[PDB]
């Protein structure tokens, strides 16, 4: 019915409906860490907090908090972690979570600079001979290697833990052709992107959840996640056509409030898993 609710949506033009009515029974749990006055700087908005259930722990003693939440689908057998887009302040930390968590891939769908607007802090190195080191968390950051396609780039970065000399390479999979203002016309390149991230492994069982973050103003990592588990599901199921995306986003708002910020990433969402259903099925 996928086709056909999308069908019914758009020519009665209720997208604004049926994603209010998505915020209206939308799971509300307690953010009460989130909110205590010392993680006030650590938030880059005061309504964008992760539940107190699901919200993920920096092993530090001092503080343990940071703005990123374990998505956890059962069914689609996939856990995400899900976090703001990283704020000057909480660099460190954001790697911190990447290094605890065991996490293989970093995605990102939003440009650090739009419309001269900053999006999200310059969390990565972008050049090679210019490493990062976060001495809050003790770890260093170099950029090793940079393959950039036209939607999308993928990069090779180096983490490595100062206090034990350990080190890992993460997968940073910055999808960068997502317009200033709205969602993309095709879900063709975003499936594609999603397609590679899935063909690296970062998301597999075997790694820590791959960590998916927010960026300023209007973020879209919930589209990547929710379109993912959908497509996910409908390979999943006897019956592909079963899958209500509405139910599969709700299901994920109850491990953090908001994930897809706006109508049209809904309905950007409902054509992803569309076509996207189509190649799996088609091609796969
Ligand atoms: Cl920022
Ligand atoms: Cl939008
Ligand atoms: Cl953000
Ligand atoms: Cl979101
Ligand atoms: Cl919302
Ligand atoms: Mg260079």
């Amino acid at each position: 019915e996928m086709e056909k609710e999308f069908e019914q949506i758009d020519k009665s033009g209720s997208w604004a409906a049926i994603y209010q009515d998505i915020r209206h029974e939308a799971s509300d749990f307690p953010c009460r860490v989130a909110k205590l006055p010392k993680n006030k700087n650590r938030n880059r908005y005061r309504d964008v907090s992760p539940f107190d259930h699901s919200r993920i722990k920096l092993h530090q003693e001092d503080n343990d908090y940071i703005n990123a939440s374990l998505i956890k689908m059962e069914e689609a057998q996939r856990s995400y972690i899900l976090t703001q887009g990283p704020l000057p302040n909480t660099c460190g930390h954001f790697w911190e979570m990447v290094w605890e968590q065991k996490s293989r891939g970093v995605v990102m769908l939003n440009r650090v600079m739009e419309k001269g607007s900053l999006k999200c802090a310059q969390y990565w190195p972008q050049k090679e001979e210019k490493e990062m080191i976060f001495e809050d968390t003790n770890l260093k950051l170099t950029l090793i290697s940079e393959d950039i396609k036209s939607y999308y780039t993928v990069r090779q970065l180096e983490l490595e833990n100062l206090t034990t000399q350990e080190t890992r390479e993460i997968l940073h999979f910055h999808y960068t052709t997502w317009p200033d203002f709205g969602v993309p016309e095709s879900p063709a390149s975003f499936l594609n992107f999603l397609f590679k991230v899935r063909e690296s492994g970062s998301l597999s069982p075997e790694h820590g959840p791959v960590v998916v973050h927010s960026s300023a103003g209007i973020g879209r990592s919930g589209t990547f996640c929710l379109a993912d588990t959908c497509l996910l599901l409908m390979d999943k199921r006897k019956d592909p056509s079963s899958v209500d995306i509405k139910k599969v986003l709700l299901e994920m708002r109850k491990f953090r409030m908001g994930l897809i910020q706006t109508a049209d990433q809904l309905r950007f969402s409902y054509l992803a898993v569309i076509e996207g259903a189509k190649f799996i099925m088609g091609d796969s």
